[PDB]
């Protein structure tokens, strides 16, 4: 037997539903979304750190002439300088004081203390959804982990399930992020090679140990002027800690819907939106026959006190005539109905105390047990309290949420007018037909 | 000097430019796009390969009964099955020929030769180029590698280029991509976990040695039936060898304008398509005054023979009068009109003869030489070859693709008529006037 729900996607809060064979009693069957992990699928564009602008030691030909010979160091820059005469500290490392060419070189590396505080840069795509579910039907449950792409099926030992797709596709993350130290952030960052001196990415390679490293910082030699020997520079400040000061907050602090944004791998845990439709094989061996299960002959609703709050704040009574002792499902048919127990133990004859909630002003909804139904009506009133910290177990639907009164009085001012218009014809009518025959 | 050029994506062809600044003397740019490579963003999904079955060894409990476990094993199977009376060599190997429970136990790993015969399924996005170009300005040669986006810029001593976007967009990979052994195929492969038994995938596993295989062979187990200890199951057949024997034709085979495929990365060489917009900022030294190179004092064009083909078919003759030698260089500022030589010999007085390619019926482009124009007229008849073994030069276009033959003759057809229709509104209007004032 295959029954076909449309499981709401929020974790921690059960679904309750009534599978209801031909010829066998009716089981409860329970879904809980235990736990859901969005993943995209990440590449490692480059990492970037505050680089360490290393300066080799300079080099000074007597009075001869030195050149600039190209190298692959990143942002490497060389430079020549005439006539300098250094001093060290007898104040004379060069004889012929004239024509005393000196070269200036400067590049950079990463920090040592780069290879925790660094940042890495991905390309976010696609992001598939896994769920870890827990289904418990009749007296069995079992727990289970599957994809969420309507294909990938999941099997545990009896149960196979098929979920997905999702409703309405979101993903958190824009096209690129950032990683730092766990923390994520929803920041586009230039491309692989295209550089900006004082900006995010002023360095960048492919690993931490990589020797491709390439840099575009903006340092320019200058002109020494002082006796002592010394190469002086300039350079841009580290674009990187320029964007950790103006990094903002983080994703895990903004992520729309409620939803941990977890590393190592990338993702998004318990991320509630939409809806799953999940389509469970229930092995034939849990169903009974309903000559097994005792059938109630006749049953009605008395309801007490109910409020439409987020929690369990409604009651009723079902007094129940049977045949036999039993272990009856009780479930509601109404989508702005649930209950808080899904099953009980029924006599013969008697009553049994039952719980539930909704959303609208009004109750009109279906209970039912051991298969065959009941309409329950009611009026509820607000909720005295204002806030709890419990999310809404089921949904408002569209103008379902309008009172007896309301219904009444709307009705009636619109059939004043509709009386009215339709009266104004006829008495045009019978005018228009009388002129007619009096003409 | 900023120069800004829209050099076709064409390895092989020069794009000859002159650049013309007003106060000094026109400079030749030669710009060649020696190699030029189109790398998507890629990331594993997972392998696959031929499973190999691994059954372990059976066990009985000799006078009892086993219950069966479960394991996170690759495609974990294991069944239990009633009495077996094995045998093995000697003629018995358990008493209570009632009650000889037998577990069967079997799943799939990689294979060894796998580590080298192997798929690798890829999921791809937008891919940047990069080009590898030659420029020569002046009588200086440079080499440069540099990303085609407009921000991404290159260097070379004195030469500054900024290269990009490309005008249109274009990626020889769909989404999903397969690899093995080099071979790339643009084939659909099922989801991580989305497993099909007997196709393509029917093992997954994010490296060859890891312990985490996921696998779904579709393996069922038998009951034993012969008096001898075995394992009977009958398992679907390899999804990866049907894959192989039903691949189809490779990506480097249906690539197309011509891409060369290569692996480690994945990415295409060579791929000509659309123009890429290059803007070069020229040393100031290479250009001279114009007081410094000859000025022409005149120049005449005759044009020899010609043929509209690929190869430099045409060939035309410059009488120049000039004040002193130099260099100057020639150029075409007509789109459908190219020359060999960018650089030539100049003196006092005297004749050039140059050879050029064209593609129109008949030429009508205007050469200049050190920055003086003369509008080449000529008229070019169609080649004698059917097929060259080398690529295009220039572009076909419509306004100038049409013979001046056939052009006067379309016109002197079309215009008739128009003679015809006013000649015909002026009679009517006569015809009016006469009938108006006559009346």
């Amino acid at each position: 037997f295959e029954h076909a729900t449309t499981v709401p996607n929020v974790p921690g809060i059960p679904y309750k539903a009534l599978v209801e064979r031909a010829g066998y009693a009716p089981l409860n069957l329970e879904i809980t979304v235990v736990s859901s992990e969005l993943t995209p699928s990440t590449n490692k564009e480059y990492v970037t750190c505050r680089f360490h602008t290393v300066i080799p030691s300079p080099q000074v030909k007597c009075c001869g002439s030195l050149e600039c010979k190209a190298s692959s160091k990143a942002d490497y820059t060389c430079r020549v300088f005439g006539g300098v005469y250094p001093f060290m500290w007898g104040g004379a490392q060069c004889f012929c004081d004239s024509e005393n060419t000196q070269l200036s070189e400067a590049y950079v590396e990463f920090a040592p203390d780069c290879t925790i505080d660094h940042a890495v840069a991905l390309k976010v795509h696609t992001a598939a959804l896994k769920v870890g579910l827990r289904i418990v039907y009749g007296n069995t449950t079992a727990h289970l982990d599957t994809f969420v792409n309507g294909v990938t099926p999941g099997s545990s030992r009896d149960l196979k399930v098929i979920a997905g797709p999702i409703s309405a596709a979101f993903s958190p993350f824009d096209h690129k992020v950032v990683i730092r130290k766990g923390l994520v952030y929803n920041y586009d960052f230039p491309e692989y090679g295209a550089m900006k001196p004082g900006a995010f990415g002023d360095i960048q390679a492919s690993s931490l140990d990589a020797t491709d490293i390439v840099a575009r910082t903006d340092i320019r030699l200058l002109k020494p002027s002082v006796k002592n020997i010394h190469v002086p520079y300039t350079q841009a400040v580290s674009g990187y800690e320029m964007w950790k000061n103006n990094s903002g907050r983080p994703l895990q602090e903004t992520a729309p819907f409620g939803c941990k944004i977890e590393v190592e791998p990338l993702r998004a845990s318990n991320c509630a939106y939409g809806h799953i439709p999940i389509s469970i094989d229930i092995p034939d061996a849990a169903f009974v026959r309903s000559s097994e299960s005792p059938t109630i002959l006749e049953v009605s609703c008395t309801v007490a006190d109910c409020i439409y709050s987020a929690d369990f704040g409604g009651s009723l009574t079902l007094q129940y005539k049977a045949d036999r002792e039993g272990h009856c499902p009780v479930h509601s048919h109404s989508t702005t109905a649930v209950l808080k127990e899904a099953t009980t133990h029924v006599t013969a004859v008697g009553s049994i105390t039952l719980h539930f909630s909704t959303s609208s002003p009004q109750a009109n909804f279906i209970v039912s047990l051991c298969g065959k139904k009941t309409t329950c009506n009611a009026e509820c009133k607000p909720p005295a309290d204002h806030i709890i910290g419990e999310p809404h177990k089921v949904d408002q639907e569209f103008q379902a949420a309008v009172s007896k009164t309301s219904w009444n009085w709307l009705l009636a001012l619109f059939g004043g007018a509709s009386s009215l218009i339709v009266v104004g014809l006829i008495v045009l009518v019978c005018s228009s037909m009388l002129i007619n025959t009096r003409r």
